[PDB]
């Protein structure tokens, strides 16, 4: 599209779900880890952040971290809850387009993410009528799964060898610059939508 491409990579965060840093960063004040911003910023992960998106380490043992850098007791699910209203909402149109896109491509996801934002996803933002994650997606290629993160190469490099996609073949869309600029040297053709852009626009005839 014209260009040949049979396949779709398509990022999670700011692509199809709107997020919300101001709104974890105060639910994690509520629950009183006043110092969170010291210690998170999603733009640069660091320690059991950066550890629980390549999977390095449990969602129980992230819980722990969180618990040890609160200096407190706070239960995992009031855990899960602060960390979790980082997520806000996939639009409805978008799972619609997603839907549609099936007729003319292969459709993957590609995420860095982790296993608590992956299920609350799964359970609260994909179900949509009669359909699943399963049903938008040929596989999902996540980070935490992998072992490893987007901009590294090596992920771009074993989602196109895992799925048997050729990357000349292959469109990506992510909302950040640089996983953009390291998958285009694989030959991967990309498109970097702005915050709430409706990307949609790339299929019209
Ligand atoms: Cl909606
Ligand atoms: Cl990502
Ligand atoms: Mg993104």
């Amino acid at each position: 599209f014209s260009k040949g491409i049979k396949n779709l990579l398509i990022d999670l965060g700011g692509v199809l779900i709107n997020l919300d840093r101001e709104r974890c960063i105060e639910n994690f004040k509520k629950i009183g880890f006043q110092n969170i911003e010291e210690k998170f910023c999603t733009h640069q992960l660091d320690g059991i952040f950066l550890q629980q998106e390549k999977g390095l380490i449990t969602p129980a043992e992230f819980r722990d971290g969180i618990r040890e850098m609160m200096g407190k007791m706070v239960s995992d699910k009031q855990i899960d809850a602060a960390w979790n209203s980082f997520l806000v909402d996939i639009p409805t149109y978008k799972l619609d387009l997603l839907l549609k896109l099936r007729e003319k491509y292969v459709v993957y996801l590609l995420s860095n993410t982790n296993d608590i934002h992956w299920k609350w996803v799964c359970k609260n933002a994909f179900p949509y009528r009669t359909f699943k994650v399963e049903d938008y997606f040929e596989k999902t290629y996540l980070s935490y799964e992998m072992k490893m993160a987007k901009p590294e190469p090596e992920i771009f490099k074993a989602v196109t060898e895992d799925a048997g996609i050729d990357p000349k073949e292959t469109f990506f869309i992510d909302d950040s610059e640089i996983n953009c600029k390291v998958a285009q040297e694989l030959g991967i053709s990309t498109y970097t939508p702005k915050a709430g852009e409706d990307w949609s626009h790339l299929f019209r005839k």
